[PDB]
């Protein structure tokens, strides 16, 4: 017979569509080795929906792009994710580098629908002020946004973690620096102040910071 | 001065999240060369939302997994996308091959939320009849579903086109054949019967069939 006897057990973690496919792959491989009793149940959803789920106790912690509205929550910024622009190789001649937005055709910049925080972060961080350059057809996923660029329709802003995880592979794209010397987004963890699991969240924050 | 003068112009194409990241990359590279004046505006959304958009004339054509409810629309099946199961390498010993669902632990099969047609297609095609094997926490994207499997939490069904496009890269997974000799989903194009662009859609259908 036998005698019966913080990074242990189950965690429900939410993450946005422009981070989850990329960073969470690395996070899972790291915690598999370093914290092998931690089981991560994962939710992918856009920022507003994740915040509601967090406030309602349906998720324990979020990995978000910041800043976004997170009134009343605890957060910790864990790193920075640079922005690049991308263009198809077959349109790369028709656009000169360094990029000056004023020299692009009108309606040449494709962006995600506004429910995705990537658009607000990229437009402000990369200083796109001329709305006439934005194409009126809004993209609805990062993959189909890139595919439209790969089809030659224009340009867009892409996070570095997507490039590092192969999003552009076999799509014959060229990666360009955007305007601005603050062309990145912050990445952070967000949780409830009343949570008893702060020690767990801060250990996870350290792991995530090492992946950025 | 100068004199002024079917696969030409703009097409709005909708596609589901478990196809769009994979097949559309190939489709864009093929049409870039074969039909260079065809501009593809892309929408990614789940099946029900795409059907509404198609019926309302907000999209021209869909690439769907079939069968799903498409009353009143024209469709054409263009190929078959096999299913596989996946498990983490570190749990691969604890699950014997060939897979018999009855020998899996209860709650070991993770599935997408029901708004994603992958779950109905995979469960019927791969003959999962024992609901006790399904984990009650539903996944909300194909990427985070795979990441939970990579974390060792269980197993799931994945479409072959995702495997062929590198979804499992660097996640230390093992690919297994599911039960059944009809373990695949049909892929098809769907459009309005009153459309005047049938010649365009049938040419696109031929291109897509060559990618499967
Ligand atoms: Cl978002
Ligand atoms: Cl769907």
């Amino acid at each position: 017979g036998a005698m019966e006897l913080s990074m242990q057990g189950q965690l429900k973690l939410g993450c946005i569509p422009t981070i989850a496919p990329f960073l969470l792959c690395d996070l899972v491989q790291e915690i598999n080795q370093r914290f092998p009793q931690l089981n991560l149940l994962l939710r992918e959803d856009t920022t507003t929906n994740l915040l509601t789920a967090l406030r309602h106790g349906e998720l324990d912690v979020l990995i978000l792009a910041l800043p976004v509205e997170i009134d009343g929550m605890e957060s910790r910024v864990v790193g920075q994710d640079p922005f690049k622009m991308v263009i198809s190789r077959h349109q790369a001649g028709a656009i000169k580098v360094p990029i000056k937005y004023d020299d692009l055709p009108d309606e040449s910049v494709f962006l995600l629908e506004k429910g995705h925080c990537l658009t607000e972060h990229a437009v402000s961080a990369c200083k796109l002020t001329d709305k006439e350059k934005i194409n009126p057809f809004s993209a609805t996923s990062l993959h189909t946004l890139v595919q439209m660029v790969a089809n030659g329709l224009g340009t867009t802003f892409i996070p570095q973690m997507a490039i590092d995880h192969g999003l552009l592979d076999n799509q014959n794209l060229v990666v360009i620096e955007p305007p601005g010397q603050q062309a990145y987004r912050d990445i952070g963890l967000v949780w409830r102040p009343s949570s008893s699991r702060s020690k767990t969240f801060n250990q996870l924050a350290e792991v995530v910071s090492e992946l950025l």
